[PDB]
């Protein structure tokens, strides 16, 4: 299909929730087309953030970013927000036209949040739409709740790259199977 | 689990999109269950009243209709929504669930894959801005799913 008709695909990862003082510690990219069909995978990026504002996040935060190991990996990071940034959108420009392309994801409100004030410069490069996978999981759980039994459950958090691939095969299972 | 699946459907007006900057012009509220079907109808406040008592309408509202932290907010285009309501109304954010509804997404979909019934898919207040997302809701429910 048409290049404008592709779908951006982003996962982040963050110390918290507070747009105030939290920031992004993880981010990942895919593009797909307009049916789903997994098209290229950008990078999948660990940035570096300090000490301090690691030891402060939440009990739930501290717990699941050790286990996945992210945390680690903040610590030993050389990539800057700014690095990352000119990553993303370097990527993004080669594969999509300009301002064209959805930005897609689960919950993905909360991510366009930290999206619009830290990489400003990557979210210009995306169209104003957005696909939220949630959206139609509120939707299945409702309307489908026998198909919705059927969905897989989601796998233990690894990289935000296999989050995004675990959000496709949601929404994918979704058209799959509650559309038309 | 009928009353957990009920949905906060609000729609706002602001001065412009810059969280640090704009305020909340208007806001609106009701309550549908999970067929969409309108239990009852909220108030649409332009902000005349305060912020803080507008946000005090809103949480008897949303606290008399739906159990705290199971109900989703619903709207079209209510990634903006949410950001404006977690700042400036963070007891009536703490009454709803952390995933949102947004018809936008529906849309989206209805316009890739069903590019036929996207052709022939369907405000002066925010209350009948509500009502027509809901209508168009109701139409990619009957016209796209199974």
């Amino acid at each position: 299909g048409a290049m404008a008709q592709r779908m951006v695909w982003v996962d982040l990862e963050m110390t918290g929730l507070d747009i105030e003082k939290d920031q992004i510690i993880e981010m990942a990219c895919l593009i797909t087309d307009s049916d789903l069909n997994i098209l290229a995978e950008g990078p999948n990026l660990i940035i570096k953030q300090p000490d301090e504002l690691l030891d402060s996040m939440s009990d739930w935060c501290k717990e699941h970013h050790g286990k996945s190991g992210l945390t680690k990996a903040v610590k030993e990071s050389t990539i800057t927000l700014q690095q990352a940034e000119y990553e993303f959108l370097s990527f993004v420009r080669q594969q999509t036209p300009p301002g064209l392309c959805p930005l897609a994801g689960n919950s993905v409100h909360e991510d366009k949040k930290f999206l619009d004030k830290y990489m400003p410069q990557f979210m210009k490069h995306l169209h104003y739409r957005i696909i939220d996978v949630s959206t139609v999981k509120e939707l299945c759980r409702r309307w489908y709740p026998e198909e919705y039994e059927f969905a897989p459950k989601k796998a233990a958090s690894h990289r935000a790259l296999d989050d995004i691939s675990e959000s496709i095969k949601e929404l994918q299972f979704y058209r799959n199977n509650i559309f038309k």
